[PDB]
DNA sequence: TCAAAACGTCGTAC
DNA sequence: TCAAAACGTCGTAC
DNA sequence: GACGTTTTGA
DNA sequence: GACGTTTTGA
């Protein structure tokens, strides 16, 4: 199969190095606890170089493609389905974000049963976890904002 | 060995990222032709995992790690007899950058012989072709610099 | 005279 | 009600 | 890179 | 990243 691992092991190498491993709290109206924890692989590169986003996704055999309007592409893998499969093929490589993965696929474990406010409290906690392993300084949204409205809509979390 | 080749399929995935291989006239006043072409292939690192670089060190047997006033670290492989030997390691798996590497090994053919004028001149040229690959146009210093003090110093080119 | 080691920093690809 | 597909953009790690 | 935002559609 | 520059030293 090694011909694959060398695949796995090179895209380990570009998502180590310009990719992100990633778990948000994002704000959704039109669910009951108002929030959904979303989790994603992404990778980046100029639009110039668009063709090699296409690869990766043929390579994966997963995930969406597009372009920006600022000049870059990106190729990304939403959900955990789909990114549980992903995140197993790149985890033997990955080096400077298996903690960002682990974590990941510990979220992902507990998405199915994330109508349960306890449980949904559970992945916000750990999204924030991976948020202090990402550069990003724009988190805005944490876990103490899903437990003080899940506080308010009366539930006991 | 197939493990080998795993840790270089790697690092080939982390150069067509974050990785810079290049070609540079660097001027030399020392010189008797007044210009060096300078090889390298380096990694771009934040200092916060500064480790990463010592790995990527390890595993290759040759270069340098620094730490960056401004908060990064690079690794970098100069020169042609060391340089060289790292990418015919990296060369079957680099998709992005095989080109710099291609070019780059074009130009460590001739850096023993850039004492002839003439041989300093096709290897600044492909200097800049490289150039027109690692696109952030920061270069002032062209072959047509090279080639014209040539021309200054005596020596017969074209 | 060569040329790597080590360096400082501005622009944009993330 | 869920949630991915698709999106726009500033800050900083390259 | 890492966010938050708007759209599609199951 | 991808330059140009100073320093060490063979
Ligand atoms: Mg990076
Ligand atoms: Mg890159």
């Amino acid at each position: 199969n090694f011909h694959d691992q060398l695949k796995f092991a090179w895209l380990a190498g570009f998502v180590d190095a310009d990719g992100c491993i990633n778990a948000q709290i994002v704000s959704r109206e039109d669910y009951l606890l108002k929030y959904q924890v979303r989790v994603s692989l992404t990778v980046f590169q100029s639009t110039t170089q668009h063709f090699i986003l296409l690869d990766i996704q043929k390579i994966l055999g997963c995930g969406t493609v597009r372009k920006r309007n600022d000049g870059m592409s990106e190729f990304c893998v939403v959900g955990g389905t789909s990114l549980q499969t992903t995140l197993e093929k790149l985890l033997p490589y990955l080096q400077l974000k298996r903690a960002q993965a682990k974590l990941v696929l510990q979220i992902i474990k507990k998405l199915p049963n994330t109508k349960d406010p306890s449980v949904l409290m559970e992945a916000a906690l750990l999204a924030d976890k991976v948020g202090l392993l990402t550069d990003g300084k724009k988190r805005t949204i944490l876990a103490e904002n899903v437990r003080e409205c899940l506080k308010k809509l009366g539930h006991v979390v």
